[PDB]
């Protein structure tokens, strides 16, 4: 047993390690040492280009998990972009970008046997008796204002006009989850109100397999005034440049600064460490074996926001570049992408 | 002309006779071009299977059904077994929803209806039928209105804004929505009571541009026996006559009924008269004992109205021929669930429910 419990310890302190919230690692562990392959999902409103925290950063926890004996679920959220007003609502579009996600995730290190990619209207028509049972049931459970304080996992807000959809698209998240009989919720911070909802609806109906909540942080956006002006998944070499010059990097200052979390949380998880290239006048190259040392010389000011800017623009180019060759070497995902380009985000 | 005036002259007195049964109709003027139409116009209403059934969704439903289906109308009984469910009837049990959805098809079949152009459609089988459909419908109409707007529907549902509003509140409204354009429905001929929500449906017509907007042929509410019971319902106690009461019961509630002398106002045994009594026989020969003026037939409402204002009419002899129409008209649902051994086991089954 030793050897059975020694490395379930170990896995759930690199799990927690890159997680930013797991609600109650102790259910986690009893799940991991099931006899049996663990469901993890994710899901995503086809809207527009992928931004980068939904690709590069997404395959650090994917592979992690994967790695382990898990499979993880790309929920392809179309009916819900269509419910969010996205892409103009036109559902021919939105599955014309669910198409452009698979791709650019079996390019940036989704093409994995333990990978499915899951389209949602595909699914739910597959057996609708059993999932839209469970939206009934779920709506009869919680009250009107206590499926408000979901607006977050739409990326709305009660000061706004409050549509219907907005009361039926948590709903529905909410019986994924059951639907997919998912053991680990893997989704970001800003989902979490929906993933409560769901734990709260196994005590209410007294469910005991309850899914466990891994939250991964939510990546700052490039700007000042940013909390969640992107980096794209399609973003040439020359526009990553120009994005990553032009974003916010406080001096001092690692809250809230979208240039440190891409070196922490993509850049240092997918090297190993983190060469920092300068020149002899501004310290010179320095490699970096742990994020403790990055942390403490930027913070102290030895790292210079130009000097970071320019390391985490070449990274990030090198991380997004077999997405760029399978994308001018598969002509049939440079269509795809050609004509994902013509539409207008909403 | 020869047939143009005979043929324009007919669809008036079509619509005429619809809009009497009628207690309001949102545009006439679209009714009469509906009926323009050699195709035959579909009409619905909708039933939650809550419990016994009383004579509004039964005796009062098949007079309406009759007049629609012959004059080239099908009528869909759409069977809401969902919708009791998500309005928590029955205490949710899907399984006891649908032994009294089966019941009420029963007492149906039963009340005297042409059944030619009737069809019964259980809202779950339906749907689940064209699952895609459906649900893009809900899912488009939940995009086009807000929660406020959504809520002035809570009495669809028997409900008020007072209580705990829960979710389903907001989705069962969006169903029933969709359900009016899933069965392409050219009528939605349901109680006054749902005019809220058919009123959403053709503010989503003018929301999408549609040009096929359903015409609200809404009916009255058929009033409880006692006093101020403006609907009669099971959900108020002593209110209501029921498909399966006999004889003792029919009389016995109606004598205990509000009748109050030289007055119709919110007279519920008048509008039982008016309603139910009159438009089954086209007649009411109100009988009585010599001792108490002889028998008297009245041909027309307003010869109804005038002897009972002014006191030609007693309240116990309007009550005693009410109670005699009432007991002759649910004779053949009696007659069936006594022969049909099958039926009648079904009755004594959902009898023992507990309602919710
Ligand atoms: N800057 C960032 N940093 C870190 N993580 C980030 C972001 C970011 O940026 C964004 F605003 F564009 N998204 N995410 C994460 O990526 C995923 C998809 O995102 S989404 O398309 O918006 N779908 C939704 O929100 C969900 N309601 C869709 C959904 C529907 C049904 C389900 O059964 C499950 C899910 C979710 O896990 C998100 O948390
Ligand atoms: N006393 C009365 N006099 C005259 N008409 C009366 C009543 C009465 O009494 C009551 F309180 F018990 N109901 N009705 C009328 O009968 C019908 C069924 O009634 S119900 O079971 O409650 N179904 C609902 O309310 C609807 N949400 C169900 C529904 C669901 C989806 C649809 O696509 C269409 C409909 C509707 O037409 C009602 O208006
Ligand atoms: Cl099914
Ligand atoms: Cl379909
Ligand atoms: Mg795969
Ligand atoms: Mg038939």
């Amino acid at each position: 047993e030793e050897s059975k419990i020694e490395d379930v310890d170990k896995i759930l302190n690199d799990i927690l390690s890159i997680s930013s919230e797991c609600i109650q690692p102790d259910e986690l562990r009893v799940k991991l040492l099931l006899k049996r392959k663990l469901i993890c999902y994710d899901g995503f409103e086809p809207s527009g280009r992928m931004h980068i925290a939904q690709g590069l950063l997404k395959s650090i926890i994917v592979n992690k998990l994967t790695s382990n004996g898990c499979t993880f679920i790309f929920w392809i959220a179309d009916w819900f972009a269509h419910l969010n007003n996205k892409m103009s609502g036109d559902l021919k579009k939105i599955k014309k970008v669910g198409s452009y996600f698979i791709e650019v995730w079996k390019s940036c290190g989704m093409n994995m046997e333990n990978v499915q990619f899951l389209w949602a209207s595909e699914e739910i028509n597959k057996k609708p008796n059993e999932y839209w049972s469970l939206v009934l049931d779920i709506s009869r459970s919680f009250n009107i204002n206590r499926m408000k304080r979901c607006l977050k996992i739409m990326g709305r807000s009660e000061g706004e006009e409050n549509y219907c959809s907005q009361i039926l698209y948590p709903c529905m998240q909410c019986a994924d989850i059951f639907f997919l009989n998912v053991d680990i919720c893997q989704l970001g911070i800003d989902q979490r109100k929906v993933n409560m909802l769901a734990r709260e609806y196994c005590d209410i109906k007294k469910i005991k397999k309850k899914p466990v909540i891994l939250s991964h942080g939510m990546l700052p956006g490039l700007l000042e005034g940013q909390e969640k002006s992107a980096i794209f998944m399609d973003d040439s070499e020359s526009d990553v440049n120009r994005k990553i010059k032009k974003a916010y990097c406080p001096p001092n200052v690692i809250e809230n600064n979208p240039i440190y979390a891409y070196a922490k949380s993509i850049i240092f998880p997918s090297y190993n460490e983190f060469n920092l290239v300068r020149k002899e006048k501004n310290g010179g190259d320095k490699t970096y074996y742990t994020l403790q040392e990055l942390e403490h010389d930027y913070v102290n000011g030895f790292i210079h926001p130009l000097d970071l800017k320019d390391n985490v623009a070449m990274y990030i180019n090198k991380l997004l570049q077999p997405v760029r060759d399978h994308f001018q070497n598969n002509i049939e995902a440079k269509n795809l992408l050609n004509e994902i380009k013509k539409y207008k985000v909403t």
